[PDB]
């Protein structure tokens, strides 16, 4: 039994509660909306193996938080979250990685590139320059909604495999 730690990390406001959230969710409560960070965990099975994610939800760079730098040295992934809306929250993206690679001494950490609600019409950040962005760093470019659901596992499963392709 394999566990993974995954950081949640991006500006307020770009979902990062509510991506954690659909995935973790169980739907025995009906709506949770959290507010302060907090880790959860899931069961998912990855190319054959069981895996326990501990996803630890950040709060955003507004926010001040003690253990925010300790969430950094024990993370091994990191989902990087701008809103396609929000232009500035894709300006934030060189910010937050910037802090990773200050905590954990490295460039090679394993990052997704995730540029959530994908359902609001009103793009303002193309899919060629988050692509761009991506590729820059040498990490994957995934599209998500939390509210429509769309992508979200596909991102926290890219950002496992990241971290298996990185172990080796
Ligand atoms: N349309 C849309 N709205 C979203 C989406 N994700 C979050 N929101 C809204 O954005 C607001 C803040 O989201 P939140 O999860 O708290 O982001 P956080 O500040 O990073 O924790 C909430 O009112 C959400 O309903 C999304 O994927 N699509
Ligand atoms: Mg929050």
């Amino acid at each position: 039994m394999t566990e993974y730690k995954l950081v949640v990390v991006g500006a307020g406001g770009v979902g990062k509660s509510a991506l954690t959230i659909q995935l973790i969710q169980n739907h025995f409560v009906d709506e949770y909306e959290p507010t302060i960070e907090d880790s959860y965990r899931k069961q998912v099975v990855i190319d054959g193996e069981t895996c326990l994610l501990d996803i630890l939800d950040t709060a955003g760079q507004e926010e001040y938080s003690a253990m925010r730098d300790q969430y950094m040295r024990t993370g091994e992934g990191f989902l990087c979250v701008f809103a396609i809306n929000n232009t500035k929250s894709f300006e934030d993206i060189h910010h937050y990685r910037e802090q990773i690679k200050r905590v954990k001494d490295s460039e090679d950490v394993p990052m997704v590139l995730v540029g959530n609600k994908c359902d609001l019409p009103s793009r303002t950040v193309d899919t060629k320059q988050a692509q761009d962005l991506a590729r820059s760093y040498g990490i994957p470019f995934i599209e998500t909604s939390a509210k429509t659901r769309q992508g979200v596992d596909d991102a926290f499963y890219t950002l496992v495999r990241e971290i298996r392709k990185h172990k080796e």
